[PDB]
């Protein structure tokens, strides 16, 4: 009876490691996830075009709507497998808390956390917090403050006082959030190009646009 005496003190060591891990987690509390909605420029998913909000679910998390805050699939492929890995409840729990470090147990401790604001939110909620809470560069943390400081353009389907964010557009901005910092929207190289090609090719295949807008935007894309 060795066997399972060691494995048992391991399997237990875990258990116990990953109940603290909890406790660590708690709190960061998720709650404050509404203070997002305080800022100047909000703008819920819910009011934004599909399209826009599909040039960043076909970018970072195409089964968004499907899971409870973890993707198994995405995180296979993610596991240094030859887009991932990270599902949009964890990058807002990251952006919002986490705004500094990227260790192990942070790891850990932002999936207990990113399982409690699925529990606690809505998805379209989650998806208001993500597009309003990342980085697009030039000191923009809101997809509208970025589409208005870059375009000059809204992402309000109902506004009226301001032109509409293209499909290019979205798909630039959307293909920024992970993009390497180099990425420069002002001053697109060809890289980066590639990349919202990429996005771009996602939207019409997971049909958040149509051929027609497509072809257009890759038109637009390059001159
Ligand atoms: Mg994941």
């Amino acid at each position: 009876r060795i066997l399972l005496k060691i494995l048992l003190t391991i399997l237990i060591i875990i258990a116990l490691f990953i109940g603290i891990m909890y406790f660590l987690s708690t709190r960061d509390n998720v709650d404050e996830l509404r203070k997002i909605e305080n800022k100047s420029s909000f703008v819920s998913a819910d009011n934004m075009p599909e399209y826009v909000k599909g040039a960043f679910i076909s970018m970072e998390d195409e089964r968004f709507y499907n899971h409870h805050g973890f993707d198994l699939k995405g995180t296979t492929r993610a596991l240094f497998s030859t887009q991932g890995g990270s599902t949009i409840t964890q990058q807002v729990v990251k952006n919002y808390f986490y705004d500094n470090d990227r260790s192990f147990t942070r790891k850990v401790k932002e999936l207990f956390v990113a399982h409690r604001v699925e529990k606690q939110y809505n998805k379209n909620e989650i998806l208001s917090f993500y597009l309003n809470n990342i980085y697009f560069g030039d000191n923009q943390y809101t997809l509208e403050g970025a589409a208005n400081h870059y375009f000059g353009t809204t992402v309000n389907k109902n506004s009226t006082t301001m032109s509409h964010i293209t499909v290019l557009q979205s798909a630039i901005l959307a293909s920024k959030v992970n993009a390497p910092s180099v990425y420069n929207i002002n001053n697109m190289s060809e890289n980066f190009t590639q990349r919202v090609s990429t996005n771009l090719e996602k939207m019409k295949q997971q049909n958040y646009i149509n051929e027609t807008q497509y072809q257009q935007a890759m038109s637009q894309l390059n001159r």
